[PDB]
This record gives C-alpha cells, structure tokens and sequence, in this order.
C-alpha cells in the first residue's frame, strides 16, 4: 500500500535536501562561529553576543528536522521487518498514521524557523546589548548571503515536501473512498 | 524470545540518539574548550576553569553511556553466535538479565547527569575562583543555548528508552506469568 | 530507450565534472575567506568585503548545479523503480523530458555565473567601499590564478555537456522520425 | 579448540575498549599539547616541558598495546588460513602460546604505564625546571579530570582482560587434563 | 585485445603514482599557504607573491594530470558496458586511439610543468616584486627539500609512463602487421 | 609456490608496520613543522631551520618505503591475474626475483634513514644557522621522545622483515636444490 507519486517525489526531494545540508554544512557554516567578531574591547562580548543572535544554526535545525522527520518510516521499516520475522488494512492505517506525523514535524519545524529567524534574510551588521557588551555594540556575520541563498533552497524544499505530504494523505483518503 | 514492542521502538530511539549525538559532537561541542575564555590576564586560568565546570563534557558522557548501555546486547549477540556455532528458558534468562542492565546502566547514567551538571540549561557566565586565578574571574561558555537544546533531547530520549526498559520487563515477567 | 553516445560521453564528463570539483573544493577554496583580508583598521570590514565580491562561492554553486542536474535523473531512476515493481513511449517521453530539463538546469547556472562572476579570470585586488569600510579600501584574493583554472576547466566541461545535451536532443527527435 | 567464556567475554571487553579508544583520542587528547602552556616568557619552554611531562601520550600507549594484543591472534588467524589452504593438539598448542603472549603484552604494558604514569589521576598544574626553562616554572595540563575517568575505564578494562585471559589458560590447562 | 605488459605495468604504476600523491597532498602540501611569509610589514604582500610564484600546485597539477589520463579508459570502459549491453577491429582502433591519447595527455603535462617550474628543484628563499610589495621582498617556501623528492618521485613515473605508452603502441602496431 | 613461514610472518610484520604508521602519522608528526620554534625574531629563519633539519619526515620515508616494498608483490599479482585470464618455474623465478626485491627495497631505505637521521633518538635542541638566521639560533623540536620510541618500534619491525626476507630467499634455495 503506497502511492505511486509519492515514492518517486518524496524520496527524490528528501535526497536533495540531504544533499544540500550535506554541501552546506562543511563549508558555508563552518566558521560561523569563529569568524563572528563585534568592534569591542570587552571579553566575551563576542559569544554571548553570537548566543543571543544564533540559540541554535541553521544547519542544526536542518539535521534535527531531517532526523525527526525520517523517524516514522524508520518506525514503520522496524514494524515491517518484525511483522515478516513473525509471518516466518491495520498497516494501511498506520502508514497514513506516519505520513500525517512526517507532516506535523515538517510545519513545526517551519514554525519553529520562523519564530527564531524571522525572514529568510541574513543582515551583515547585528546590534548587540547583552551582558557583559557595554551599551550596543555592532557585530558581524559570517557570509550572510549564501546563507541566505541556502536558507531559500532549503524552505523551499521543506514546503514542497509539506505540499506534497498533504497531496499524499489526499491520495490515501480517495483510496480509501 | 523478544517483544515485539522492544525490537521496533528501543532500537529507533537508540538510533536517534546515535544520529543526535553525531549531529551534535562535530559542531556544537567542538570548540567547547578552545573558544572558552576568561576576562583575566592570568596565564593557566582558563584550561583550569575550563577543567573545573566541565570535568567531563556532555558529548563524551553520552557517548560513554551508549557504548555501556549497547554492550550487553553485544555480549548476548556473541553469546547466541557461539551457541549457534557449538550447534553445528536460559536464553530467556540472560535476555531479561541484560535488559535489566540495560536499564541500569541508564539510570546510572542519569544520575551521574544530575551529580555533575545540575540543572538542564547552561549559563552563559561562569564565576570562577580556581588557582591560580586571583580573586573570582568571569568566564564565558560557548553556545550555551544550543548546548542547552540538545542537552534537553538527549535527556528526553534516554528517559523514554527508561521507561521502555521498565514496560519491557513487565511485559517478560507477564509472558512468564 | 536511450541513444549510444549519451551514456557513453554525457557521464564521463559529469564524473570528470565531480572528479575536479572533489579536488579543488577541498584544497583550492578551502581557505578562501580566512585568508581574504583587507588593508584597513577598521572592524568587519574583511568581512563585509568578502560577502560583497564573494556572493556565493564557486564550489558551492558547482555543487548545487550537479545536484540541480543529477535530479531528473534521479527522478526517472525512482520512476523505473517503481513501474519494475508494479509489473512484479511514455517512457521515451520522460526521457526527453528529463533532458530538456537538464540543458535547462546546466544553462540557468552558466547565466548565473555569468551574473555573478563576469569575465573568468579572478583578480589579486578588489577595491570595496561597503559599509563600517572608511572610503575605499584594498583587499587580497586567495589564490586567483588556480581559482581561474578551475574556472575555466569547470565551465568549460559545462559547455560541452550543453552542446551534447542538445546533440541528445537532436538524436531523440531523429528517432522519433 | 577455543572456550565458551573467552570468546564471547574476551572478544566483548576488546571491542569496547576500541570504542573507548576512538571517542577519547579524537577530541580529548587533540589538543594535549597545542593548549599546553607554562607561565613564562622563555622560547621553547612549553615544548620541552610538555615533552618531559608527557614522553608518550595515554592514547598512543593504549593505540600500540591494543595493535601488540592483537598481533598473535593475527599470527593464528594467518596459520589458519594457510593450513586450510595446505589442506586442499599443535592447534591447541599455538593457541595457548599465543593467549600466554597476550596477557604478557597487557602486564607488560601495564607495568609500563606504572612507570611513565605513577597515579592514574592527572594534576592540573605541573614544576618543570627543564632546560631552557629557568629555575622551575609552572604548566598547565589540558583536561586533567576528563584523561583521568578515562585513564580509569581503560584500566579497569585492561585488568579485566588480565585475569580474563589467566582464566582462560587456566581453562585450558583443565581441559589438558 | 590488449597487451600483456601493458596491463600489468601502467595498472602498477599509475597505482603507484596515486598512492604517493595521496601521501603527499595531505601533509606536504597542505601548509604550502598558509607557513608561506615574506619579510615585510605590506599588507597583502604575502598572497599575492605566493599567487606569482605558485600560480597552480604541483598536487593540484597532478591531480587534473591524473583524471585526464585516466579519462579515455573510462570512456573505453563506458564504450564496452554499452556495447555488452546491446548484444544483450574497430574495438581495436578505439584501444589504440585512446593509448594514444593517454600519451598526449602524459607529455602536454610535462610540458606545463617544465613551463611553470622550470628545473625540478625547489628553493627556500624567493625575490618577489608584485604590486603592492614595495621594492623587492624576500619570501621563504615551505618544506622545499621534501617538495623536490616528491617531484622528482612523480616526474620519473610519469617519465616512464610515457616511455611504457610508446612501447604499448609499438606492440599494438607490431601486431596489426 | 610460496614458503608456509613467510606468508605468515611477512604479512603479519606489514599489516603492523602499516598499523603503527597509521596511529603515528596522524597525531605524533602532525603538527612536526607547525610547532617548530626558534629563539630568534629573524623571519623566515623558522621554516628554514626546519627544512635543514627535517629533508623528509620520518612518517613520509617510511610511507614512501611502504609503498615501493609492496609495488613487486602488487606486479606479481597483476601478473597472476593476467596469467589466470589468458589460461580461460617461471613463477618460481619472478617471485623470487620479486622476494630480493623487497629486500633490496627494504635494506636501501634504511640506509637512506642512517644517512638522513644518523642516530634512532631526537633531540629536544637544535642549533641552526642557515641563511637568513643570523649567527647560530636554538630552536625545539616537538614530541622528541615518542617520536624516538615510534622511530624504535619502525626500525626494528623492518629488520625484523629484512631478516625474515633473507630466510625466506634462503628456503626458496633450499627448495630448488
């Protein structure tokens, strides 16, 4: 029981988004925490100003994304195999039970970028106030604009995906129906 | 002899942690010690205060606690090999006996979570006063919040693999009942 | 369905294409922004100023065109897959499909190039005046002229899989007349 | 010819202590004498204290003893494979040679750590009077709390290997007679 | 259709060519940049003479050198899957067509490197005059001594690659007549 | 045709050679150049002390001696293979000429190592005075003392082999008479 489009189109984009964290990871947000620097004296003004304007990179929200989202197939591949060890539409409902969680973690991830980074965009110039910083200091950030280009790639991705997650539980009720 | 519950959800939370903790180890902790700073000029006080608040680091700790926590299974995998060889309810005995262990070994691991670090969340300041550092000094953790967030999934899912623990057992003492 | 010369010369020239990008990427532009520095006192500007001539990097957009190529195929792949299982020019018609979005991919990066990089050649000395930069200021690029023959052998492998790609299209229409 | 106990408990303690080996070497001795410094303005003076506290580190000890453990079990496979090959209690004798030259290797070696490394712990803050270092200055070791739980898992791990293998020739001795 | 020594000896050496630039490009050449320093106060002085003293590395040459002599044998592998696939001395000219390319490709190489590097030894101390150096400055080259005998090493295989080639077409013309 | 001692020994004795120069390389001379340091505010005099007193590094000879020591046994295998296709005391005379080989290989490489480093152990203190260093200059070389205990363990593992290969020509004699 699985659709037709969906195996070809689903897998295909997960592969691609893999493949671009993959690409993105080493090099692009590598040094973005080394190469953070504020025009100040004051120690440690850089990392905590770098912590209160990055909680968590982007490339870590993408491979725990990516993680949380490939867990249910992982699931249902485990209850699969185990199900065929014993043999030596209950898995019907379960399968549409995994695509609606892959689903969910996709839009709470969304969620969660938009609430820590509000735009796509990534600025040169931070002004940071936080303890120990003496009244607002200027920062700056490590490449903003592939970031920015990679940020693109991978929200557009993500929507295709919840797009198409949305068009596969369609399909399942009709075939239901 | 193995529930059927266990062998799909214990091992894909195993599995989660194990992609959890090498997402984590590269980046996060990386420059945990060599981005690690004090406001001193004293030489010598940052290694020592690094050494004081992080006597063991995180990463080190979980990955410690899955290679302890998966050698049961492995002395059972080598155990049901040689009877497998000699070939050409014990079993259920020492099945039970590691899952026990298993358990064990994460509770412990827990609590030595609790001794060392009390408190999920990681500040950004830290006071201090080990010698030779004179007086107290300030030192400044590096990403504290992101540390913070996979300390806190990390927790979660070895708190559900306890839990698993326990509903397993009862499950084995039931199927012997 | 699949013309002689295609599988034979359209893949050795991406595996030299992946073959050169490994080499370079590695080696060549690994220290591409660590190395950039400006001759200022001015705070950020190194930064800044490579974000400004340094958009996105050429390895990075190598990378993201091989996989924006290596797509459609890999789509087809999944689509043969999955007819292989359910039978456990349609097909003609996705080919050429797939290979017309191919040319197309392959020729939006080159404009993209175009765009972003006019003229091969890379310079020593750029001159940037973005903002904290004080009026205009001289920076140095790591190592343009191996960056310059990377450049020229990257595109000029692209063209020739442009060329071929519509001598594959010819072949297609031949065939079906 | 082999014991039931040794190769599934000998084969365990093995691989763990590989594990051990390869989350500890990474990242806790990395940086062993890169952040090693001593409080003075002499040249050289940290490279040659570091060389005197440390003639070999903790990980390269346990790197060479765990390739000398191996190395007559190497030899017996070698032997084995080369008398199946002929073929299209000698075998007990080699077998017991090559587990009594095991456990001398591990004494060996552990003598060998009592001699260089009296004390498993390791002090924060070292005297070197070496030359060129003038009169006696004070160094700092590079996580001394963290090398230590280390140094006492590999320990523990090598002693039970000791008596492990004294009860396995004992076995054999048994089995003799 | 191949030649009994030819199979044998280039496999051997072109093995041996890759193996030692594999030991090479790691350590050698890795700190070739970055421990190049010229005795000035010039900001930029450094990049740009190590870009005119070393337009291209001598790993990076003979990385593109290796690919494009490996390339015609793997479109004659290509070639021959296809052709195996549709029967699901024209072979004979493609083989020698593509020894011959082999050999033009060994001996263009060459020539690049006598152009860039005339004479095989590598200097400590370098005269650089680019803009904006002022006057004359004195640069030094990193490991230079090991630098040449890996030159020497790559130059001599190559050498005889070249006279291996010409041999292998003598045969395959020896045995058309 | 091949003594039963040899293909034991010979291949137990490499596979550990090769081993320890894998747990060497990596971490022991890893940072051989980057730590050298001389008491001297002369630039360029660092790189060139180390060039002078480092031609090639000990881990690079002895990758170099690997390889050409197992480049006749990888001709005889190409050979055998070849041999094997065209089937679809020869071979006694190209393996021992291939055993004396090896041998010669193996004995020249040390001598080239007694011409390089005349002495097993390093010292902590070198005295250079290579243009531009002016007078005499100290400088330290890092990790001395395992480096000398690598050293030992490398030696005599190829006089081990150097012997081994004697006898192992001496047998094939033997075994013609």
């Amino acid at each position: 029981h699985s659709t037709a489009i969906g195996r070809v189109w689903l897998s295909v984009i997960f592969i691609f988004r893999i493949m671009v964290l993959v690409v993105a990871a080493e090099s692009v947000w590598g040094d973005e925490k080394s190469s953070f620097i504020c025009n100040t004296l004051q120690p440690g003004c850089n990392s905590v100003c770098y912590d209160q304007f990055f909680p968590i990179s982007h490339v870590r929200l993408w491979s725990l994304q990516l993680i949380l989202v490939s867990t249910p197939a992982l699931l249902v591949a485990m209850h699969v195999a185990h199900q065929q060890h014993i043999e030596k539409g209950t898995l019907w409902w379960t399968y549409v039970i995994s695509v609606v969680f892959r689903l969910l973690f996709e839009a709470v991830f969304m969620y969660v970028f938009y609430l820590l980074y509000p735009g796509y965009a990534m600025v040169r110039l931070v002004k940071c106030d936080v303890y120990p910083c003496p009244n607002t200091v200027d920062c700056f950030v490590s490449r903003p604009t592939e970031k920015t280009v990679f940020t693109v790639f991978m929200l557009a991705a993500s929507g295709i995906c919840i797009i198409l997650n949305v068009a596969e539980v369609v399909y399942l009720i009709i075939r239901a129906c």
